[PDB]
């Protein structure tokens, strides 16, 4: 399998897969040579954290008598580097034993029971393939395409995130609340953002508002995209656009918005962007200031900060990544050489600097969902089962469709009071949190400033509330902006 | 295929492929047609046996997947980790 993983062993092995990098280089394959491997390069320390939260969990699992006493849980992980390629090799490293038992030799091969990731939509798609293959269960924190729904093509799928449908009606409850009628929207080119830009389109159909344009983006689109998409936006008299991309595949429109200094546009960000780094730095205030966009709610890991701040590239000798960790963290090599002495909050890094967990806490339930179906499968009755005849599987010999199936049958307690079940198509069912980017008076970084909801248990036409006395548009201006095509036409 | 929708009350079973197309039978007909020709003729690829492996796809990922496994297991044993029994695959034709 790939190197640089975490590895741990336990007598239950689940998989992981998170992006520790953002992207792989993007040095063109000639074909003159032998083709060698791809090399990962921006370091994301969020995924770290992410990481860093399933670790924690399967600890804190670990170490309770109340869930799986006398058994250990391990895990494998891997990283994804936000490419279908990677999160291929590690998948073929996950179903190694499972798929030499079905085409066809050390017994040693430990067994993925269930996997956790990944983070995008299409390597999603592709590990949920892979998996269903097998009937390994595929519990994701973070990909939230609708495509995944399908139970007919994905057999395993499960979601601890909500999905996009109810974020696309709260885009068109949005733009109809302000009175617009005349926006345009982007849409990243992949499996996360056509399905919601279309779902949008046709809420807004409904809701008889008009769009100018309609472009496509990725982050590897060339000059000529670019600038077309450029150009598109600045002839529309649309003031109000939505976008539904990532921040790695939104980056390049952005940086050449900021070079024309194009500005007076108003900013729908989808989920995936509305907290990116890639996207919310002060050197783009004068474009994507105001932008208004949402969230996920969020979680309370008790103990998880003190568990981030004991990162070590020694001490941690499970974790493979806390060595490049500490590289990227300190800028030295072990570029001045490190010397494992230094704190972690010296330096400023999305590692440690946040306020809310919300995919973190993402992971920590898709943990914890499998535990409680490892849990169920332990604690069962002889006379009442899900199997054949009312019986119970092994817990010593357990496979993993047993594991799916105790999935599909799911019902636990967080540790927050909430209750946690699974729906036909694997899905779970969550509110939202509208926001509103304003400037740091004092640090002058992006500050997020809540300014209402979205409730997804309320009656349509009543889940959305927002309070339009704290939005900032453009970040200064307490004007609502005019975005209609053509001004009302007056009496007579 | 079959839509028997699987409880996983037991362990799950390869499903079961239904209609028989014919017209793919015709587009497999066509590619031994064309290996055999090629191998027949001198002008092409002389002194060299052109060998195939084709499997059936029921309209369904599953099935290609299970199929493109079997291509690539040398492949796979060289990038994941031992007969050499296993054909390596030039090029695949579909789907
Ligand atoms: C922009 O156009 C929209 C049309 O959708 C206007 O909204 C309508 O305003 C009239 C005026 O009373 C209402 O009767 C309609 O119910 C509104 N339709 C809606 C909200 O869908 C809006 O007023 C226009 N804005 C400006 C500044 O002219
Ligand atoms: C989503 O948000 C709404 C509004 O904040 C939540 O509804 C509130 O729930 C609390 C109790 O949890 C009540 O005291 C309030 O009166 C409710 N407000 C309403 C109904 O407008 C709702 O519970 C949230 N959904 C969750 C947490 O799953
Ligand atoms: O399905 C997808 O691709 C997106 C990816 C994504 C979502 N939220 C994020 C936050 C940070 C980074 C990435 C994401 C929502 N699901
Ligand atoms: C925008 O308008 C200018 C002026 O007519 C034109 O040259 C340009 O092609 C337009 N851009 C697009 C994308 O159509
Ligand atoms: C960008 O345009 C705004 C609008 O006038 C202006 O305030 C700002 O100084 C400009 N910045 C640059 C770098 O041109
Ligand atoms: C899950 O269990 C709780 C009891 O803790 C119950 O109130 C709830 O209705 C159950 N939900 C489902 C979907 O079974
Ligand atoms: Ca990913
Ligand atoms: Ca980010």
């Amino acid at each position: 399998g790939p190197d640089q993983r975490a590895q741990k062993k336990g007598d239950i092995i689940l998989g992981g897969l998170f992006p520790i990098h953002f992207g792989v280089a993007a040095k063109d394959q000639d074909l003159k040579s032998r083709p060698e491997s791809v090399e990962c390069i921006r370091y994301n320390f969020r995924g770290f954290r992410w990481l860093q939260a399933m670790i924690f969990a399967i600890e804190e699992i670990n170490s309770s008598p109340a869930l799986l006493p006398n058994l250990t849980l391990g895990y494998r992980i891997f990283d994804t580097c936000n490419t279908v390629s990677k999160a291929l090799e590690a998948t073929l490293s996950f179903v190694a034993q499972n798929k030499i038992d079905s085409l066809n030799c050390s017994e040693h091969i430990p067994s993925t029971i269930a996997v956790v990731g990944a983070t995008g939509s299409g390597v999603s798609t592709a590990v949920a393939n892979l998996l269903g293959l097998f009937y390994i269960p595929q519990v994701s924190y973070a990909s939230s395409s609708r495509l995944l729904s399908n139970k007919n093509q994905f057999k395993s799928f499960l979601r601890t995130i909500p999905n996009d449908e109810h974020q696309a009606t709260a885009m068109a409850d949005i733009i109809e609340y302000f009175r617009w009628n005349w926006v345009g929207t982007i849409a990243a080119d992949d499996d996360y953002g056509r399905p919601g830009i279309e779902k949008f389109r046709e809420e807004a159909e409904e809701r008889d508002i008009c769009i100018d344009f309609s472009e496509l983006i990725s982050q590897y689109s060339d000059e000529e995209e670019i600038q077309h998409v450029v150009e598109v936006i600045q002839n529309s008299t649309a003031k109000v656009i939505v976008v539904f991309s990532s921040g790695p595949d939104l980056e390049p429109l952005i940086k050449e918005i900021v070079r024309r200094n194009i500005t007076g546009k108003i900013w729908l960000a989808s989920e995936a962007w509305a907290s990116s780094s890639l996207i919310a730095m002060p050197q783009y205030f004068h474009v994507v200031g105001g932008t208004i966009g949402f969230a996920l709610k969020a979680g309370q890991i008790p103990g998880f900060r003190e568990f981030l701040k004991k990162v070590h590239p020694r001490k941690s000798v499970h974790n493979g990544f806390a060595k490049e960790f500490w590289e990227e963290t300190f800028n030295c090599h072990l570029r001045p050489l490190c010397t494992g002495d230094e704190n972690i909050s010296s330096v400023e890094t999305p590692y440690i600097d946040y306020t809310h967990l919300r995919i973190s806490y993402n992971v920590y339930l898709a943990v914890y969902s499998i535990a409680h179906a490892l849990q169920d499968i332990y604690t069962c009755l002889p006379g009442r089962g899900l199997f054949t005849n009312g019986s119970c599987a092994d817990i010593k010999k357990v496979e993993a469709w047993q594991v799916l199936k105790h999935l599909r049958h799911l019902n636990f307690t967080n540790n927050m009071g909430e209750q946690v079940t699974f729906d036909e198509c694997g899905d779970l069912v969550g509110n939202y949190s509208i926001i509103n980017w304003h400037l740091s008076p004092e640090d002058g970084s992006i500050v997020f400033k809540e300014v209402g909801y979205y409730n997804v248990y309320a009656k349509k036409g009543e889940r959305l509330f927002i309070n339009e006395e704290k939005i900032l548009w453009s970040g200064f201006s307490r004007e609502v902006p005019f975005s209609n095509c053509s001004r009302d036409c007056l009496a007579g």
